[PDB]
């Protein structure tokens, strides 16, 4: 679904990230990248 490359500080950031772009705040960080569903 959502896959991005911006530095995760935590999965919970990916939420605000995915939300900033779209709103689809349901996500998880990988390593230092991040993904929404």
């Amino acid at each position: 679904f959502g896959l991005i490359d911006v530095k995760c500080f935590a999965s919970s950031e990916c939420w605000t990230a995915c939300k900033k772009v779209t709103g689809s705040g349901q996500g998880k960080c990988q390593n230092n990248q991040c993904r929404c569903y």
